[PDB]
């Protein structure tokens, strides 16, 4: 779920 690339959650 967590977006590591952008550092968000989607």
């Amino acid at each position: 779920g967590y977006d590591p690339a952008t550092g968000t959650f989607g």
